[PDB]
């Protein structure tokens, strides 16, 4: 139970009396008053000690990645890496360490919809042995700027606009794209975010990445550069956008109810670590700064070595206590692992410390339950808003004679203390400047966009079209369509046409025809099914609903999760269609005999919105999903002009239609119904 | 111009160069670095204050609605109500007040959508001449609880669940609908919310309330109770759910920026101010004791009384500052 | 042990590393530096991280009571009290509960000496089974107003000027007596902080009260109205204002060290729980309104009947998150007590519970270990600033199908729930006013002047003039004049002599001769004298050290604590006669033989400042001391011109002088020493 350490601070009210937060039973239905009608008294201490504290219930959400959701879990080594670092956790094979994670968006304040357009983050805990640490990592491998400085600069230009706070949880809006073109460095994160990983089908099949580069260091000092990777063993899937659309409205929650669901039906899901390992006399050696956290390392230069993986298979019992309270930070670093001087992680160092006095009002967010680390604390550190402890050693410094030398320095040689990397130097002037090795903001972007599926690159120039078409000031469109067209002068022949801007002339200083493995989503199908969802669409008259009975019992085999749904909550229906939308299922299925739902006076009902089963089977084909019929149901695909000589499209008996449906939900999305420019 | 007073508080930065909050003219484009790829260096002040000051930019949000949107206007009163109140800005034909309107959802976070389905609040502002006088009221005639410290049971059972925190603003799930049956003075907010007040078409669409009984006193101390309402000159409007939810993803700032267009337009929207005045010795004459916010006086005992009118005309200039 | 349910919070750092506060080891004694001689990195995470809890240490202090000091202990009740209260930790006879008491000034801040003169307080929790019981009293039985919406009057017109803040923690400056003056109500409180309650010699020799009337409510409901008490066993006992004042130099952490030193010792102090108890229908009935906190109840009317005994015994083992961070509140209430409608006592409900948000900067300030309750927390309540638990219910609301009813209401009959008194009523108008029944200013204040001795009435006296001559305004002080005169016509005139002011005319409307028992301090004996001190002033030349440790084991036989006092450190020598100060001892005695150090060469020593052997015996016998010199010795009480057969003046042979000091220990000041008003005369 990676959750172990928490029970100790867990409250059971179960067959309990109500009390005050100071003890003392009490009653708190009825304020206190001075007569039958009268007014309530100043002397009601349990209606003001309920009130106060539920008054004060909120603290400040987190400055960026607000809107999130996590779970707990178990890391497993694979390995004793001591030959690489001598970080613990990492230290001895099947060696396993709690973890937490926490997912996120990046823009959205809380409340705003899981399936917007956004980088998403991607955080880990370890609590190990030798203290808490942190790799605090999105779910796209670079970063839009290159000096921490600028975070608040990028961060003001893609939140809200800050007269009227329009628009939520988006980047479709003049000041970002005028960020976006002003700031070239940022184009590299934003072809990423214009992708596929900018609206994943779920937490649980992202990819992770600690972006910056750090170092692992042995016992002695030597010293690796290393980037960390999550390799989703889900497998990556990703929405459209006009499906992700729909779904922030029908549910805000889906990514964190998708992950939710997973944990409790045991479906846990997991990630393999891996990194790629650098000599240091190799960080200008591969067209690029490993310093500079707006490119990413090429696998046919560096392969993925895989450490161990970690499975969430805990959820929390209070949202607010461990995922809401519990606080990240880069700074969060164990023996065998050093920073970098990369100048984005450099500043992050600070922020994410200063960042907890304003969410906790207070320096003691460290001993929170979520917060504290399973190995011990021992320091001279007193006092300070919230003191939870009592702390026995009354000479408080150090050095000392009356402590005895207790707590006691630890080092690279004695008490596995930290160390930084023996062999770092600094050299030149104190600079405001960045290296000139940091100034090619296009080759990388290129490349990304070179390595994706054409379909895949469609989706990129509709997402750019779309946002683009929001910007309401002209100029800052024609700089957009300067800077695209230093990547890709077709990418920006396309997004021209949308915005009624002329197509530029070739710019070829950066254009290259190169590609790389392992940034494509739609390239590759999925390696399980289990969890998918499946709508299966029937109707309470006639025999349709045993069919869909058994038809949801043989999905159900292979670890799909199944609805059922009719006009109304029928013996074996799950869900009604009023309730329904297709963005909830991964396939759409309508079970034999409801075809009479889908025109005629089946089609019309006080119970549903008028069209609505159609809608639902329209949704899902033209979002790309495997969609299906058995028999005589036949009939409703072709209501919508849908024939079974299509991809992804699946007719005939019961057993044929799971098959296919099974096979189909590896292949997860059909592209083949996506019009590519020019095709 | 009702924001006329917030002017000695506004700074413009057009033509200035970059400074501290401590004064002083900067670059705050790159970090102070020990050599040409080093590291960034703790004596850079002009980094840390800049990053400390974003680092704290949050606030909580309001424990209940959290999600809304606001703007200045004048109120002017009809007439000399010196016979009915001696509250000053009813004080004389045409006396004008600024005043600032928030509306709101109740149930969702910062940046939940506009459109799910909600009682809203309708929160305004008069700044008067003898002091500020805040009637905050929701859409909605009649609250769920008839008893104040029933709040946060009403409140976390509608808010997500605590284990997940699902779902987001709405109350389509077990706890809402536990509460709503257990606590059956619940069930007549809960129709206002399930019809057309739970999905307006804009904040400019809806009447306001302010649900209790209230007291209205003349200098020499003659008192009648009072309800107050704002009849919209704009008309109810309200959507379709199935049209609700799609707006919900489409457009989370639906009635935001519909409010900040309408006023930027020039179509600046307005509220007549009424009031239902019913003497003391009534208090408990219709069918219902007027001390139970779950309960409105039907209109045909009790007509409308016309005080005055309020325009909402001037955005504000910076949405946290001010909304 | 009552510190025991702490235990699970102790941190042990001996024989272990140095890590962050979030785990790992490390060294913190160097700032990460680029180059050898070089700028400190912002990588550096260990020194930011040990920097940030240094720079976040502090929390706001107490609005009032800012300066104090706090001991664990056990409070153990004499009987089973279900005849008068429903309370559980009365419930029956040897029933322990472990308490907290924390006792206090008022007006200065936190760093302020605690010889200052002024009111003091005596806040007790109890850690009962049925929740936390908080007396929050003072070591007065009556406040300075009657209506809690005055409180910030009261206390800014006390605390320093807010323009230079002077002065510090001191009611000897015009604001203060203008408010007394303007606000007649403060006249009893303050003639009471201008007696030996107002400079106690230790919070172990305060009495202390809850002030207010509160009710005993039993299971059926039936209530009677009480007032708290609180006896101390070691005797209440004062020093005087001169001494005072020095002593707020010389030591300004004098009591906290004394009950630090009194428990450390295994002299844990005590105190009686007592009570007056009245009928309800005779609250109006005793001359008073007991609703009016200005008043206090003569126990020729009410006796004290005591309830149990209190014993202080464990110090706390960090002072800042027991002592600073422990939140009393009036509203601490538990089945079995209740409210009066004193509008004093209704408003502090209010103030208490509020304040803990500035002070903690939370709402969750209840779950610190100091206030944690042992009986247990269940209910809605959920998030907050640092919110310490996780909730397994995840039906937070009432009424609820889903959580099976829980958790569940308690009330009268079920549950063994807090209920209001079942007969109090509310009854006419709601009104802005004071009852007229709380008019009367000045019979009470003259009632406690009657009832002192007339040393202690002329430390009264003296203390409105030490005060009353800083008041700067003559208008106020005329003001002040008018008042004090409505009290008492003879006070008036005394007062009027220090301020060059005309002695007024009588305005006898409010005199009167009645006196009252328990409200004097110096007509009494102590009951022991251990933990008392003893400074023997000694010399290193000679014979004199091998005597004074003889006197020192003798006297420390009798519970004494003895300070050895000369030139150095020599052998069997506590202090140096640099570091020693009248102030620190109950009595001081002259060891045979260090008479040379009161005149001649050994006097002027470069070891100490010129004449300090002559000025701690001086300031010995001038501030009621005990003093006394062992054989030769004698010299150095003649030298100050002291006489051998004065009252508490001791000489002869060591076993004389030790039985004289000990009898004069009891006695404590010996107040022939001080002039009364009228002994100067020709
Ligand atoms: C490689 C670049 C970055 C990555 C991968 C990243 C990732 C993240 C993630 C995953 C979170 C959410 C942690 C959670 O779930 O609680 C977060 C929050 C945060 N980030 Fe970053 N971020 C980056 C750049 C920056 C920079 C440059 C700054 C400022 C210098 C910054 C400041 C913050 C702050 C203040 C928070 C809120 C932390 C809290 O309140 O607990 N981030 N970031
Ligand atoms: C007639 C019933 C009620 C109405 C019409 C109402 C209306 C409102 C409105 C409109 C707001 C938002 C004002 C804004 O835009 O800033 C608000 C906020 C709030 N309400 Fe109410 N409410 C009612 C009942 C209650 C009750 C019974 C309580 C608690 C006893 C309560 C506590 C709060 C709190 C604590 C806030 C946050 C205000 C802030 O942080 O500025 N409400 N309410
Ligand atoms: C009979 C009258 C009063 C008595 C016996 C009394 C006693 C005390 C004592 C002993 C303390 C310090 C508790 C400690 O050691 O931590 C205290 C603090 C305090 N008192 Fe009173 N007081 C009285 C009147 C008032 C009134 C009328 C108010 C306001 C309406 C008030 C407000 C406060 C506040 C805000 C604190 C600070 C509590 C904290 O920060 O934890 N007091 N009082």
């Amino acid at each position: 139970d990676a959750r172990q350490r928490l029970k100790e601070v867990e409250v059971d009210d179960n067959g309990q009396f109500m009390t005050t937060d100071f003890g003392g039973n009490i009653e708190e239905q009825f304020s206190l008053k001075a007569g039958g009608r009268g007014s309530t008294l100043l002397e009601d201490f349990i209606f003001r000690q309920k009130l106060q504290h539920f008054d004060h219930e909120r603290i400040p959400e987190r400055v960026v990645h607000a809107r999130g959701a996590g779970a707990h879990g178990i890391f497993t080594s694979y390995g004793d890496w001591s030959n690489i670092t001598a970080a613990s956790f990492l230290g001895a094979k099947d060696k396993q360490t709690p973890v937490f994670v926490r997912f996120s968006t990046v823009a959205g304040s809380r409340g705003s919809a899981d399936t917007a357009r956004d980088v998403h983050g991607f955080a880990t805990r370890f609590y190990t042995d030798e203290g808490n640490f942190d790799i605090v990592g999105n779910n796209i491998p670079v970063f839009f700027i290159q000096d921490a400085i600028r975070f608040p600069d990028l961060i003001h230009s893609v939140k809200p606009s800050p007269d009227n706070e329009v628009p939520q949880a988006a980047t479709a809006h003049d000041s970002a794209w005028d960020f976006f073109s002003s700031q070239p460095s940022a184009l590299h994160t934003l072809f990423w975010a214009m992708s596929g990983n900018g609206i994943p089908r779920s937490y649980r099949h992202m990819d992770g990445f600690g972006i910056h580069t750090f170092r692992l260091v042995t016992e002695d000092g030597k010293s690796k550069l290393v980037k960390w990777h999550w390799k989703t063993k889900q497998g990556k899937a990703a929405l459209v956008w006009e499906e992700a659309q729909v779904l922030a409205g029908k549910n805000a929650d889906f990514h964190r109810q998708d992950l939710w669901d997973a944990i409790e039906s045991g479906n846990a899901p997991s990630w393999e670590l891996a990194v790629q390992l650098i000599d240091e006399d190799k960080a200008q050696a591969y067209g690029f700064d490993l310093l500079d956290p707006t490119k990413f390392l090429p696998e046919e230069f560096a392969p993925l070595q895989v450490l161990g993986e970690m499975t969430l298979n805990r959820n929390p019992m209070n949202y607010f206590a461990e995922t809401e309270q519990i606080s990240f930070q880069p700074g969060h670093i164990v023996r065998g692992v050093d920073f970098t001087e990369d100048p984005l992680l450099q500043g992050r160092l600070y922020s994410y410390l200063d960042t907890q006095l304003n969410r906790h009002r207070g320096p003691n967010f460290e001993q929170l339950p979520i917060n504290r680390p399973v190995s011990g604390v021992h320091n001279n550190h007193r006092d300070g808003q919230g003191q939870a402890w009592i702390h026995k050693n009354i000479h408080h410094y150090s050095p000392s004679y009356l402590n005895k030398g207790y707590p006691a320095q630890a080092n690279q040689t004695v008490g596995r203390g930290f160390f930084t990397t023996p062999g770092r130097t600094a050299s030149g002037v104190l600079n405001r400047e960045l290296s000139a090795t940091f100034d090619d903001h296009y080759t990388q972007p290129r490349l990304f966009f070179n390595s994706l599926t054409p379909v895949e690159q469609q989706f990129v120039i509709n997402a750019i079209r779309f946002e683009a078409s929001h910007v309401t000031n002209e100029q800052v469109k024609k700089n957009v369509l300067e800077q695209l067209n230093k990547i890709s002068n077709d990418v920006a022949k396309r997004v021209a046409v949308a915005l009624g801007l002329e197509a530029p002339q070739p710019d070829p200083t950066y254009y290259h025809n190169n590609v790389t493995r392992g940034v494509s989503i739609f390239n590759e199908s999925l390696p399980t099914i289990a969890t998918l969802r499946v709508g299966v669409l029937s109707t309470t008259k006639g025999g349709s609903l045993d069919k869909a009975k058994a038809l949801k019992e043989q999905l159900e085999k292979d670890g799909l999760k199944v609805t059922v749904i009719a006009e109304y909550l029928a013996s074996g229906v799950d869900q009604t269609y009023s309730a329904a939308d297709a963005t909830a299922f991964d396939a759409v299925v309508v079970a034999e005999g409801a075809e009479r739902v889908f025109s005629g006076k089946g089609a019309m009902s006080p119970l549903f919105p008028a069209g609505r089963p159609s809608q639902i089977l329209t949704d899902g084909y033209r979002w790309g999903k495997p969609v299906a019929a058995v028999g005589s149901a036949k009939k409703a695909l072709q209501s919508i002009g849908v024939e079974e000589k299509e991809a992804g499209v699946y007719a005939g008996a019961q057993d044929e239609v799971i098959k296919g449906v099974e096979e189909g939900l590896k292949v997860f999305k059909f592209l083949e119904r996506f019009a590519v420019d020019g095709d």
